[PDB]
């Protein structure tokens, strides 16, 4: 009577399958983990690429693992990073590379955009964030630079749709992942037309867009059963957002991981010029409650040192660099620039260095720099996403792989004056597990599913302090 889900969550820099078991009558749900594996960025022919064969080959290394334990599985899910895609033939062979977000070849195309047809058009009818590295852009990159593949593409699915399709054989276009495109209109739920035009791509190579919830198909075990396929909210932030343990309206999360996504849910979407002006977004989420936030570049800044530092211990960086004076290196980690920069570590010094501040040169000053300008991001993003609404935020719910950095979680609440609530740590994966449940009738919705969490996962409250360095630092940048 307890169900078994399988999560399937992929993220920029590792993937894992995962384990949930639930019972109703119990209120008790336990993630194991079946599969851990790394993901990357490949250099491949001149463009920066996903390995997906690698991946599926993972994905189906740790479906079987359950499998052959004999465990009856209830349903799985796919969540990943949002924007990507594959291409496919009228056979289901892929067309052309699978090119990551943190590709060049985009690079002036969102300029050309809002030239062409209007940075307010665009933003009126998808109710995006204007992001260099958004499908409509790169669906403009692929259709100017190579026109050659162009006959031959039949379907295009994102990413998390695409292995769907490749455990079930049945195509998906879910809706919550479509809107991170900048190709849905946001009045229709549907492709926009003429943002589909500008990008070249045709309508017929996606379906209407479809809320979560739907079967899509089946897997098979290498002895027969079948276990249904759930369209998940198969964005990697959708799903975080349904399982961080939002607490009614005047809650905020910040999605922690290689990016940091911060903002609110709303049934209604901020499309008016105060949300143009801060480039909000107003992404999809389950029971149509749109993801209003912000993009920061987030943890991908601290990735890229660790692996030029040569750095394999992580929470002793971290430990080091909270005996370092706060607030003495700052640059804005949104700035293009740290986008893929070929050196990170000269980026982030030349950053300090153009600003007549002194140059954090050791790997403590490194994290330092990272964590004091994210948390100070986070204060600037929270003041304008409330300032949007309307409405104070009573606590942040930092959830991910980076609410486990207790340094920069009680940064953020220093400097945003806000209690933070850190955990789950696995969001995607839970939230992915959560929208399977209710596909089974396990579960009635996602406040339901948010209780669960709250009385489940582990989650560690963070005070802002007004008498600390970083709070001293943003009373002084009012006046
Ligand atoms: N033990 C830890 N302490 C502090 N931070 C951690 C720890 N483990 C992971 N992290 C942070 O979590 C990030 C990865 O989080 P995750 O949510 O898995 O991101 P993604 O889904 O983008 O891969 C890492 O960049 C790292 O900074
Ligand atoms: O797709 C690129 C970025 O990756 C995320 O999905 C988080 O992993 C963000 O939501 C999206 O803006």
């Amino acid at each position: 009577t307890f169900r078994n889900c399988v999560a399937v969550d992929l993220g920029a820099s590792s993937g894992r399958v995962m384990l949930a078991r639930y019972e109703r009558e119990c209120r008790s749900l336990t993630l194991r983990e079946i599969h851990r594996f790394n993901n990357g960025l490949h250099s491949q022919n001149g463009y920066v690429t996903w390995d997906v064969d690698s991946l599926e080959s993972a994905i189906r290394l740790g479906l079987n693992k359950v499998c052959a334990a004999g465990i009856a599985i209830d349903s799985i899910g796919i969540d990943t990073w949002g924007v990507d895609f594959v291409l496919l033939d009228q056979q289901g062979q892929r067309v052309g590379l699978p090119v990551a977000y943190r590709d060049s070849r985009t690079n002036g195309l969102m300029a050309q955009a809002q030239q062409q047809l209007g940075k307010r058009d665009i933003y009126q009818r998808s109710g995006i964030q204007f992001l260099p590295f958004n499908t409509l852009y790169q669906l403009r990159a692929l259709t100017e630079q190579q026109p050659e593949l162009i006959p031959h593409i039949a379907h295009a699915l994102l990413m998390p749709d695409y292995f769907s399709y490749r455990l079930t054989g049945k195509m998906n276009w879910e809706y919550t992942n479509a809107t991170t495109t900048q190709l849905v209109n946001i009045n229709s739920d549907d492709w926009d037309e003429s943002l589909l035009a500008w990008s070249g791509a045709n309508k017929a190579w996606f379906g209407r867009p479809t809320h979560p919830g739907n079967v899509i198909g089946h897997w098979i075990c290498p002895q027969g059963n079948e276990i249904p396929v759930v369209a998940v909210a198969s964005h990697d932030t959708a799903s975080a957002v349904i399982a961080s343990p939002l607490n009614g309206s005047r809650a905020a999360y910040l999605s922690s991981g290689t990016w940091s996504l911060m903002g609110f849910e709303s049934q209604t979407p901020f499309t008016n010029d105060t949300a143009l002006a801060a480039n909000i977004t107003n992404e999809g989420g389950a029971e149509g409650r749109y993801r209003v936030l912000k993009n920061i570049m987030g943890l991908w800044l601290l990735q890229r040192v660790l692996q030029e530092r040569q750095i394999n211990d992580l929470p002793a960086l971290i430990a080091a660099t909270q005996a370092l004076p706060a607030c003495r290196f700052i640059i804005n980690p949104n700035d293009d620039r740290f986008i893929n920069p070929d050196e990170m570590c000269s980026e982030i010094q030349a950053a300090c260095r153009e600003m007549a501040q002194p140059i954090p040169e050791s790997d403590a000053e490194l994290a330092r720099c990272i964590f004091d300008s994210l948390a100070l991001l986070y204060a600037d993003v929270l003041h304008e996403l409330a300032q949007l609404r309307g409405e104070d935020f009573s606590q942040l719910h930092i959830v991910g792989g980076g609410c486990q950095n207790t340094l920069l979680n009680q940064l953020c609440a220093d400097a945003c004056g806000i209690r933070v609530i850190a955990g789950p740590v696995e969001a995607s994966t839970l939230g992915n597990i959560g929208i399977q449940l209710m596909t089974l009738d396990e579960l009635n919705n996602v406040d339901d599913f948010r209780q669960v969490v709250s009385t489940t996962a582990n989650l560690t409250t963070f005070t802002p302090n007004p008498d600390s360095e970083i709070a001293h630092y943003v009373a002084l940048i009012h006046s």
